[PDB]
């Protein structure tokens, strides 16, 4: 067998091997140098079109030769030396002089029309255009460039739900011309979203088919019934013909996926909400978190989609209300625009209300999101939760949103000796797993719940359990600004009477 | 390799290269100027008829030479100079001038071509005639012309029910000769009207077949049972052979259609009632 | 016929025999020196291209001549002496010297060959990197090198559960470049874990397919239905094409596997927990035990994964608590880290508690282990146990962990000269390494902590208290020091580690 370098060469120099070449010309020279068989030459010799004889010559060849010698020592003799020269140049910019391969022998053939061919076939979605998150798409691409060298690796583009992770992968593989062609030869982008135990196998059934040639999709067998050890072996087989191939796994929920990705020695981009699925991999794991849209980025995003920018003071405030409410959230922000009808600062404030007295359902709309409202998404993030953690979350309703608050002040509403650190352990799992919370180490260990993550729970938990948690709080509440609430003044959560009376 | 100009020449001057020529005559002169191989000359040199030696000389040649030099510099020496003169004349009426033919007409009667043939096969309905909505059919065509450049795009011809949207798409693709042939190569017009959740997949089953060759409609498999990820991959596959292809989706009701159209990077005209 | 030397020459000097040569030129000279036949010369003489006449001359020739003489004695006469000189030079740099190339390197970058390519196709897992157990991965590799000579053999990398055996096989076949390429040609690594009686056959169904060519996985038949005598014959058949092939059988539980491996004359690396499965083989059996991580190795392992090393005295102690609790155990140690959140010596000690008042479930986490907690693993190690032995184990709860204690002091809680107790306790360390045997000064066993808090939160809450009472009964009737027979009447030394029930 060859390898990724020697097969990446047969692939890079492919635009050329199609314009002038013929496998019939080489069959005699290779039955000879002992690299073929009299059925091999039969199979490639009787083929109606040449792209057939070529794809079979390049498939059959990558398996048979101990090296890429007896094919340079042929384009020479066949007056096709402009070929054997290109390939020998490529094999040289790897062993002796490293690095120089991408700048020198790989880039001078980039073509902004070849990408689109490769993007479409790798099932990459149509990158977003009217606003681009500069910082992120950039940092993604960067950390991918650093790794094309690596043999297998995980990149975790993890964030809130609807926080915008998947869109960034669309853009990070769509801006540059380097990631596809220069750094990686091909792209395979597959959406996971698997919950069943058969899902982690079904996924890899459709990878294997993302790999397989346009030919023999007809021959696709009842692969539907065949062991896991075999789909796996069957894939890493058909994976030879794929030098430097990138895998986007849009929306992983199950860490079983991640275990398969690492048995299959794959190169993976990964969008997910739950970050801990990475503990499944004992490996090069590198991470990029899609944070809530910063206050300035929100403005940019609004303007980008024809949204009117403030003037009066209680108008920048009308807009700080939206930004506060959709606690910086791409998906629900978008639903907002699609639903801001007249464009007025006025009808923009109408909605700011609808949001307090109807939760996210006040702005649920038809959007590029698969989801009518962020609540349909978060549904799942909450089902997956440890049975005990589902409880912890369910009570954090009765908090103040967008307020930094102590662990003990939380120990009051949350279920379960004398040290309640167990509360903190749950609250970490809680930010790690859908980023529902928010951890903040010093000055003192405190968490915080945002508003989108709140009006979710508002119109979702048992109308009773809200009021029961409130009372369960006013009990512990007594017994003995850029400033956190002091322990001399916990007896009065009354500072937030405002944000508490609205229940 | 050559190219379209240098290969269009070997093809245009083909009525001639059949009446007087012989590949055996050139094999020695080309094994020499370094453009052949001792199997090449064997393959073209042992051929019963000459149209064989000629078709192999013109196939093998188009791959081997960096240019069309060592074949003008041969019909000269072979007393077949009336040939090397015609080909050098042709290479000049392109080398010394930056202007030719564009996508247009020099074999006329697109009346059965663009009209009849391409419209019928793309299942386009028989355009209305006794009244034409001037303004609209015009503006449709215009905004389609502006976009043949684009890689994928949606045009929404939306209106009341029975308001007449579908008829206008019939007319906008039936007036001009530009939209089909000049701006887009082929047409696929499919009526949606999907309400069930299986409808958005069934639609794209019949696209895939609107695409597939007249051959292998026999081989059409039980594609009826195969995942969405596969019909989708299977389509954008069979979609290579289809340069600039237009999609009319007459009567979309479900936005799931529109989501598929955008995963499949399609070029779509869309009649609908719900905007 | 020729051979590898004489045929390697016709192949090495092939770039040349194509540029200038012709089989028609030699046919007359060879029909003559008696090395051809009038059909031979017909076959090579009527061929359209020369690469045909050449490939047939070199194929036909390699069969017919007793040697490579009548072809040097020809390029000479044919004015192609620059050829017969090259070949005579090559035959001499082998005829006059007994030294060449060995199995090594002259086309470099086995980095995608031995590594990547052969490992991946043999389904070998992605070796661990951030800490390597020096001693062990080394000794594994060594004892494998010693055996590439052998025709068939078992290597038993046996240990505790989650004790780390499988990771070491990943590393022992991933460090060197020798084991794969030099010592063995190919690798087949298959996870067993078989419990059903159909499992030992199903395993070998997937070997047979680990063997079969990339071609004819399509033709794979309903082999699902075919006798054992046939899958076995069908394998050792398809096993010709596989010179020196290594078999890793990650996680054998059933000795029926081992019986098949020995009928199939296989070369096997074997990770297992139960060591006695080896009694199934009458053969070269060699063993390597994956012990509990020594106290110093635990430090190394912690530092390796960003774990803070002690300073204050009651901080090295906080860490000796973890090392004591996870009685040196790779898997539960890892679960600890993933769960040590802030990294503080503080939150590290929080967990040290959670471990005493919740058993292994206090630190159960998502880990590279297939298992949430070591208790999910050990489950099995306990089910397999002889019905009578399942009993013996179940009572050893009520002991002191990490204490060397006499056989008679055990005869007190265990059901039934009571040597029979000792026999059970050996089976017990042999089979999942749940116990711990120690011959002199006096026959004593010992239960570690990981092997304890397993039983703590697992045995009937009653059977704990019943065994404790059943002890305080026999307890009377007539440090680097073992407990004397003058002082058994008082197990009270361990009142501390007993009151916590
Ligand atoms: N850069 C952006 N430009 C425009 N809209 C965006 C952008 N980022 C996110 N969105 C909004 O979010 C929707 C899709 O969000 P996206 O898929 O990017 O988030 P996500 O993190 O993938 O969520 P999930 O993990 O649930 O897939 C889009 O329909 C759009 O409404
Ligand atoms: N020349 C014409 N231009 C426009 N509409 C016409 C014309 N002649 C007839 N119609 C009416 O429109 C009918 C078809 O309407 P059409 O299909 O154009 O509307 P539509 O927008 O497709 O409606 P739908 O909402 O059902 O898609 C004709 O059969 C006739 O009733
Ligand atoms: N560098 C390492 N060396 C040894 N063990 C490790 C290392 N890193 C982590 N581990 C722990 O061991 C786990 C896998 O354990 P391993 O499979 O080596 O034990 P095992 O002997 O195979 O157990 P089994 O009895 O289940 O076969 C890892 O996922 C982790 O919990
Ligand atoms: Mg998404
Ligand atoms: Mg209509
Ligand atoms: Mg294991």
């Amino acid at each position: 067998m060859l390898c990724e370098i020697e097969c990446r060469a047969l692939s890079t120099a492919h635009t050329r091997l199609i314009h002038d070449f013929e496998p019939r010309d080489a069959l005699t020279y290779l039955e000879g140098k002992n690299i073929f068989t009299e059925d091999h030459s039969e199979l490639i010799s009787k083929m109606s079109t040449r792209l057939e004889r070529i794809a079979n010559f390049l498939r059959i060849y990558r398996r048979q030769a101990s090296e890429l010698g007896p094919l340079i020592d042929f384009f020479n003799y066949n007056n096709q030396s402009h070929l054997a020269d290109f390939l020998e140049d490529y094999i040289d910019f790897a062993i002796n002089e490293p690095d120089l391969l991408r700048p020198v022998v790989i880039a001078p053939q980039f073509s902004r029309q070849m990408l689109d061919r490769k993007l479409l076939l790798g099932n990459v979605p149509k990158q977003m255009t009217c606003y681009i998150r500069e910082y992120h798409v950039d940092r993604v691409i960067k950390k991918l460039d650093e790794m094309c060298d690596l043999d297998s690796f995980f990149l975790f583009l993890h964030g809130r739900a609807g926080s915008g992770k998947s869109v960034i992968a669309s853009q990070a593989l769509s801006k540059s011309d380097q990631l596809i062609g220069i750094n990686y030869d091909s792209i395979v982008w597959l959406k996971d979203s698997g919950t069943a135990p058969k899902s982690t196998f079904d996924l890899f059934t459709d990878i294997l088919l993302m790999l397989k040639s346009e030919d023999d999709l007809l021959n696709f067998p009842s692969v539907e019934h065949v062991t896991s050890v075999v789909l796996k072996r069957m894939i890493c087989n058909a994976l030879i013909d794929r030098p430097n191939t990138l895998f986007v796994f849009d929306d992983v929920v199950q860490e079983e996926t991640i275990r398969w990705a690492q048995e299959l020695r794959l190169r993976c981009l990964v969008t997910t909400r739950d970050v801990e699925i990475s503990n499944a991999a004992s490996q090069t794991c590198e991470f990029i978190e899609v944070t809530s849209l910063e206050i300035d980025e929100c403005y940019d995003f609004l303007e980008a989609y024809g949204m009117p920018m403030p003037v009066g003071e209680k108008e920048e405030d009308v807009l700080n209300k939206t930004i506060e409410l959709s606690s910086g959230n791409p998906a629900t922000l978008m639903m907002f625009f699609k639903s801001c009808e007249p464009k007025t600062f006025e009808k923009m404030a109408q909605l700011n209300n609808k949001l307090e007295s109807r939760g996210l359902v006040g702005v649920e709309c038809i959007t590029p999101y698969s989801y009518k409202s962020l609540a349909m998404a978060l549904q799942r993030c909450v089902e997956v939760l440890s049975d005990e953690d589902r409880s912890a979350l369910a009570f954090a309703v009765v908090m103040p949103p967008g307020v930094d608050i102590p662990v003990k002040l939380w120990s009051c509403v949350i279920p379960v000796e004398q040290l309640d650190d167990e509360v903190a352990d749950r609250l970490k799992r809680l930010s790690k797993r859908g980023a529902l919370l928010s951890g903040k180490r010093m000055p003192v260990l405190t968490f915080k719940i945002d508003h989108i993550i709140h009006m979710f729970l508002k119109h979702v938990v048992d109308a009773q359990t809200i009021a029961n948690g409130i009372s369960i709080l006013e009990q512990r509440l007594l017994e003995i600004e850029t400033v956190i609430r002091p322990e001399d003044f916990p007896k009065f959560m009354q500072l937030h009477q405002k944000f508490y009376d609205s229940l």
